[PDB]
């Protein structure tokens, strides 16, 4: 609260947000930039480091563009990806599969600026079903609840192989605005409250799959909203949490959270009109 008031009046978010940028952490990602995984990027999207990488239980390629942020004190866990590719759905679900993942988080639309942001990863109807061959997995719709700022789906993940089905819940936000941030946090406070209501962020699930479109963030945005809130929750001193160092932590593990000083204004506007809601 007084420290947005400081940086908001002092016009400090650039400053404040290219420090960070410069204290950021740097670590290999050498398995990301190997020949044979060239296609397995997205153009424009972060690579994820060695030591935090998610592997794929696949004996001849284990790559996957996914990260794990494992935030100790506030016991939650993420999975941070890329919008899936074409040629990486199969991978993406696999990855759901193996990480025991109760939820996944869209923070995009497939279309944005007229441009394709990621694959059509999901079913549309209940009555067409996808299968990746690849993975030998099934994908179905079961249900949908579409609201006016996002959209809650029931999925079927069936591993093919043993017929085991899973229940996945998609969380879709679908009014980020094409530049820039929300202008009021309020509906992403929303949209944060229903993932944590479903389940999904709770320790007998594995991680939440989180992603967005290819370089511009908005991923972190959520991760770093809903661990800075649940440590407000849990410290003595809720007034010790501090965004900024919760913000480079998180960065040990995946590069790019936060690709903006907007996000990281409107970051600490979620956090502190979150914290008051709660
Ligand atoms: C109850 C329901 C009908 C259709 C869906 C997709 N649901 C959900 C199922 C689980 C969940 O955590 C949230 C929702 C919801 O729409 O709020
Ligand atoms: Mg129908």
């Amino acid at each position: 609260e007084k420290e947005f008031e400081q940086i908001d009046k002092s016009g400090s978010w650039a400053a404040i947000y290219q420090d960070i940028r410069h204290e950021a952490s740097d670590f290999p990602c050498r398995v990301a930039k190997l020949p044979k995984n060239k296609n397995r990027n997205r153009y424009r999207d972060v690579s994820p480091f060695d030591h935090s990488r998610i592997k794929l239980h696949q004996e001849d390629n284990d790559y996957i563009n996914a990260s794990l942020i494992k935030m100790e004190e506030a016991q939650r866990s993420y999975i941070l990806t890329q919008g899936p590719l074409p040629n990486t759905c199969g991978h993406f679900w696999e990855m759901v599969w193996e990480q025991k993942s109760r939820g996944v988080v869209m923070l995009n639309r497939v279309m944005e600026k007229g441009s394709l942001k990621c694959a059509q990863y999901w079913p549309q109807k209940e009555e067409k079903e996808m299968i990746f061959e690849d993975t030998n997995l099934k994908l179905t719709l079961i249900s949908e609840d579409i609201k006016s700022y996002y959209t809650v789906r029931q999925l079927e993940l069936e591993n093919l192989t043993t017929q085991e089905t899973r229940e996945i819940l998609h969380f879709h936000y679908t009014t980020w605005p094409d530049f820039g941030v929300p202008e009021s946090p309020a509906s992403f406070l929303n949209f944060l409250f229903k993932v944590r209501e479903s389940g999904s962020l709770s320790p007998e699930h594995g991680p939440v799959v989180v992603h967005c479109s290819a370089g511009i963030g908005r991923s972190g945005t959520f991760c770093l909203a809903d661990t800075c809130l649940l440590l407000m929750d849990k410290r003595k001193d809720p007034s010790s949490v501090d965004i900024k160092k919760v913000l480079l932590e998180m960065r040990k593990f995946r590069m790019g959270l936060i690709q903006t000083a907007d996000q990281l204004r409107f970051s600490y506007l979620a956090v502190i009109e979150g914290a008051k809601f709660i």
